[PDB]
C-alpha cells in the first residue's frame, strides 16, 4: 500500500537490489528505498562527466568547438557514434552528445581525457557538494559492478543531489545548464526504461546504465506539464532476471512513483 512497499515487491520479483530516489523541487520532498546504499553508476556517470566538461568550459578551460582527433585504437566496444568518425574526428560538444544520448564508451574515455581521467571528475563533484559519487576507472572496466566493490559508485540519494545541483543550481553557467539539459532531453537510450513509464506528457531528460551482474540503472530530471522539475535515480543490480525484465523493472519504479505522487 506505501510505495515503500510497493518496491520491496518489485524488487522481490527483480532477484537483486533495487535503489529508488526522488528530489521533488516544487516541495523538497524527498523519497528513498535503499536511498544510502552504494550502487555501479555504469554509464549514469557520463551525465557527470559532461557537467565537468562544460564547467571548465565556463571556466575558459576548453571549449565546446574544439576538435579532438582519435584513432580505432581508441575504440572501445559499444562506441556506435565515435566508431563514424575516426577520418575526422569530433567536437568536445558532439561527444559530450555521444557519451549522454547513446552511451558511447569511447566518448567518455575521450572526455576523461580531456578532464583529467576519473580523480578529476571525483575532485570535481567532491568540489560542488557531493561527498559519496566516486570514478576510479575508465570504459569499459567500470562496468564490472562487482558486489561489494565501491569503485565507480554512487547512491540513488546523492545521484539525485547532485543532478539537482548541477541541472538546476549554480554550479553551471545558465547556457552550459541548458545545454546539459538538452542532451539529457535528447537520450536515445532510454525508451524501454523509466520513460516508459511516465506520463506521455512530461518533459523527460535522462542518462541510463547497463554493466555485468544484471545491472541496469537510469537517472533523470522530469518536468510534469506546469509543475517545478522532479530528480529520479533508480539503480538494479545482482538482478536475475534478462535484460527486457531489467527495463521493465524501471519502467514500473516510474509507474509506482507518479501513482504515488499523484494519491
Ligand atoms: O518520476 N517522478 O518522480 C515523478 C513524480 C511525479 C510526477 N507527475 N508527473 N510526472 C511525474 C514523475
Amino acid at each position: 500500500a506505501a510505495l515503500s512497499e510497493q518496491l520491496a515487491e518489485l524488487e522481490k520479483r527483480s532477484g537483486g537490489r533495487l535503489g529508488v530516489a526522488v528530489l521533488d523541487t516544487a516541495t523538497g520532498r524527498r523519497f528513498g528505498y535503499r536511498g544510502d546504499e552504494r550502487f555501479p553508476m555504469c554509464s549514469t556517470f557520463k551525465a557527470l562527466l559532461a557537467a565537468a566538461v562544460l564547467a571548465r568550459v565556463d571556466q575558459g578551460k576548453e571549449n565546446l568547438d574544439r576538435r579532438i582527433t582519435y584513432g580505432k585504437e581508441d575504440l572501445v566496444d559499444y562506441s556506435p557514434v565515435t566508431e563514424k568518425h575516426v577520418g575526422d574526428g569530433m567536437t568536445v560538444a558532439e561527444l559530450c552528445e555521444a557519451a549522454i544520448t547513446y552511451s558511447d564508451n569511447t566518448a567518455a574515455n575521450l572526455l576523461l581525457e580531456a578532464l583529467g581521467g576519473p580523480a578529476a571528475l571525483t575532485a570535481f563533484l567532491r568540489s560542488i557538494g557531493d561527498n559519496v559519487t566516486r570514478l576510479d576507472r575508465w570504459e569499459p572496466e567500470l562496468n564490472t559492478a562487482a558486489p561489494g566493490d565501491p569503485r565507480d559508485t554512487t547512491t540513488p540519494a546523492a545521484m539525485a543531489a547532485t543532478l539537482r545541483t548541477l541541472l538546476l543550481g549554480d554550479v553551471l553557467s545558465p547556457a552550459s545548464r541548458q545545454q546539459l539539459v538538452d542532451w539529457l532531453i535528447a537520450n536515445k537510450t532510454g525508451d524501454k526504461r523509466l520513460r516508459a513509464g511516465l506520463p506521455a506528457d512530461d518533459r523527460v531528460g535522462d542518462k541510463t546504465g547497463t554493466g555485468e551482474h544484471g545491472t541496469t540503472n537510469d537517472i533523470a530530471v522530469i518536468w510534469p506539464p506546469n509543475r517545478a522539475p522532479i530528480l529520479v535515480a533508480v539503480y538494479l543490480t545482482e538482478s536475475q532476471v534478462d535484460a527486457d525484465a531489467r527495463d521493465a523493472v524501471i519502467a514500473e519504479v516510474a509507474r509506482l512513483v507518479v501513482a504515488a505522487w499523484h494519491h
